[PDB]
C-alpha cells in the first residue's frame, strides 16, 4: 500500500537536496513546514503509494523549491540561514529508516565531474558525390559469315 525506499539527503551552504528513489512520479502532493511536514506521492510504475514525513531540526525556506528528476526525483529546497542547524532531523534520537546519504550531491571538496563525460557526436554532412560510370552497352558483332556449306 505505502512505500518508502531510500531517500538520500545532501546539503550545500544555502540549499539542501532531497534525492528520492522514484522512477515514475505521479500525483505528488508536498506538505513541508520550515520545521517539518509530510509528503505524499504516488508510484505509477508499481501502482503503489509513497509517503514520508520529515521533521526538521533546522529551518527551511519553502519558497525556493525545485523538482528535477532523471530516474529519481531530486527536490532541492533552500535552507534559511538563520544561525546554526547542526542537524536536519529534529528527531535525531530516532531517524526514519528510509533516510540515507546522497554521495553525489554532497559538497564536492574539489572534485571533478567532467571526466570525458561531455562527448557529443553528430551526423554531419560533408561530400555528396554519388558519381557513376556508364557503358555503351554492347559492340558485339557477327564477325564472319559463318554458314554451313554443303
Amino acid at each position: 500500500s505505502s512505500r518508502n525506499p531510500e531517500v538520500l539527503w545532501a546539503q550545500r551552504s544555502d540549499k539542501v537536496y532531497l534525492t528520492v528513489a522514484l522512477p515514475d512520479a505521479k500525483d505528488i502532493s508536498v506538505k513541508c513546514e520550515p520545521q517539518g511536514l509530510f509528503s505524499f506521492s504516488a508510484l505509477g510504475a508499481q501502482g503503489e503509494r509513497f509517503e514520508f514525513s520529515l521533521e526538521l531540526y533546522g529551518k527551511i525556506m519553502t519558497e525556493y523549491r525545485k523538482n528535477v528528476g532523471l530516474r529519481n526525483i531530486i527536490f532541492s529546497i533552500q535552507k534559511e540561514e538563520r544561525s546554526w542547524w547542526t542537524r536536519l532531523l529534529k528527531s535525531e534520537e530516532k531517524p526514519a529508516p528510509y533516510i540515507k546519504v546522497d554521495w553525489n550531491k554532497w559538497c564536492d571538496e574539489d572534485e571533478e565531474v567532467n571526466s570525458e563525460t561531455a562527448s557529443d557526436d553528430e551526423s554531419a554532412f560533408v561530400n555528396q558525390d554519388s558519381e557513376s560510370s556508364d557503358d555503351d552497352g554492347l559492340l558485339y558483332l557477327p564477325d564472319l559469315e559463318k554458314a554451313r556449306n554443303k
